[PDB]
């Protein structure tokens, strides 16, 4: 009753396995295996760090870390490991993604090892999303990089040193990363001796490799739910993404500057039946209410949800102004079975209230170039979706005026003062009213129409067990792989 071997599968090849850089879903995945974080994300609690303190003044943060801890070539874990990765995110030559969260009105945080299990951050003002910051983060070796001018480009990272419970063997291009268990994990040893994630992008072959057992865990997409369930011994395991379905108003285009009219087509649509063309059915999103997911801090489902009423809905499309003699584009992905879908229904209710919409499936790139352009007036409507994190205050790139992310283009300075107010207040209380007013403010002025709350599904080959305790979660499929274990 112990070891043997598990094979992930996965769709596309990784890019750099640091931290430091890591952002999508494939390299993400891989990380979680071989990097331990502070904190785990999913519920705040302890990982390579015993506890968090937060000082009266809230400008103090204090970090214990467990002792003993070790990487995977024996070298000690302390708190000088998570000073050097802090200062190697504020070094503005890395060139590091998350460098934003350290810095604040362009003062950087202090950071410093009191002992070898002691970190002590120091802010220069007040910050409370610092603390979501502190419980999102994966330290990188120091007797690694130290030295390194270019962390993301360095070879170092073909044979990635960790903290996690496996560490790296090796990765063969296009085709698979093989891992084997760390026995000194901080969370005690791995069962499963060897972890290998297997690279297959098509997934008629992806469900079949499951199915003869060459492939022992994956991700599945609603569509091929009850095709895999009865195909072999497989649990089906369903939990939230964390994700919200949203369409977006192009307010570039004049006639969607009307609040009236955005208005028209909230209340031309009903959430359960999307979900039901989408997906099959409604194990896999339920109606989305607030621009905030339910895992995001001050999240409240008590704002306006325009539910369906046609009549209403033919009643603002008049009161408009809008001449119906126009018509409107809906651009989304032409790959997206969910997103045609959507598209088709909105064009399908839309004519219902005398709007003409025009279908314009794209090209991943090609809707990229469009959507991520500020300036850009092609589209009425775009269908997206996002995956934010536990704290409101990172949404923020998708609702101020000047944000790369504003897919709405939506100018409201007063908002963007909330904004900036729900950064900088510390009180609970007083920060729970802000978000609250935001999220009101964004529903009564109708900028996006949530549509839904995404569930992810995985198949799990039935002789493993442990998935409660690995603990299905957002994006990396599971948060800790050690826990699984192989029944023969």
């Amino acid at each position: 009753k112990d070891g043997g071997s598990l094979i992930i599968g996965v769709t596309g090849d990784p890019e750099v396995i640091n931290p430091n850089y890591a952002s999508d879903r494939v390299t993400l995945t891989i990380q979680q295996a071989v990097y331990a974080p502070l904190f785990w994300e999913v519920d705040g609690k302890p990982a390579l760090a015993k506890s968090l303190d937060i000082s009266d003044d809230n400008l103090t943060y204090t970090v214990k870390l467990k002792d003993g801890l070790t990487w995977h070539d024996g070298k000690p874990l302390t708190a000088d490991d998570v000073v050097f990765t802090v200062n190697s995110i504020l070094d503005t030559k890395q060139n590091s993604p998350n460098r934003g969260n350290f810095v604040f009105d362009d003062k950087p945080v202090k950071v410093e090892a009191v002992d070898d299990t002691t970190v002590k951050f120091t802010l220069p003002t007040v910050a409370p999303a610092f603390e979501n910051t502190i419980k999102t983060f994966f330290p990188i070796p120091k007797h690694i990089f130290e030295g390194v001018e270019n962390i993301e480009k360095s070879d170092k990272n073909k044979n990635p040193i960790g903290s996690g419970p496996y560490k790296f063997v090796e990765y063969k291009t296009g085709e698979y990363v093989s891992l084997e268990r760390f026995n000194d994990y901080f969370d005690g040893k791995p069962k499963l001796d060897k972890v290998t994630f297997r690279i297959t992008k098509d997934q008629n072959a992806a469900n079949l490799a499951l199915q003869n057992g060459e492939i022992n865990l994956k991700s599945i997409q609603p569509s091929d739910r009850n095709k895999v369930e009865k195909a072999s011994a497989v649990n089906i395991i369903t939990y939230p993404e964390n994700r919200l379905s949203y369409a977006t108003f192009n307010e570039n285009q004049p006639a969607l500057k009307s609040k009236e009219l955005r208005q028209a087509l909230s209340y031309a649509l009903d959430r359960e039946e999307i979900i039901d063309a989408a997906y099959g059915s409604d194990e896999y999103a339920k109606p989305a209410s607030s621009f905030l997911t339910e895992n995001t801090k001050y999240f409240t489902d008590k704002v306006e949800t325009y539910d369906q009423d046609i009549a209403k809905a033919k009643k603002l499309v008049k009161e408009s102004g809008f001449d119906t003699s126009q018509k409107l584009t809906v651009y989304y992905l032409n790959n997206s079975k969910s997103q045609e879908s959507i598209a088709l229904y909105l064009q399908q209710q839309y004519k219902e209230i005398g709007v003409t919409l025009d279908l314009k499936p794209t090209d991943p790139n090609a809707l990229s170039n469009i959507t991520l352009d500020r300036k850009n007036a092609d589209y009425s409507i775009a269908l997206n979706g996002y995956i934010m994190g536990n704290d409101p205050d990172a949404y923020k790139s998708l609702y101020l005026s000047d944000a790369p992310y504003n897919y709405s283009n939506y100018h409201n300075k007063d908002l963007d003062a909330l904004w900036e107010k729900g950064a900088v207040t510390a009180d609970d209380k007083e920060r729970q009213e802000i978000y609250e007013k935001i999220q009101n403010t964004i529903a009564d002025d109708a900028v996006i129409y949530p549509i839904s709350y995404d569930n992810a599904v995985l198949a799990l080959d039935s002789r493993y067990g442990g998935q409660k305790a690995a603990t299905p979660q957002p994006v990396t499929m599971f948060r800790d792989l050690s826990k699984l274990y192989l029944t023969e």
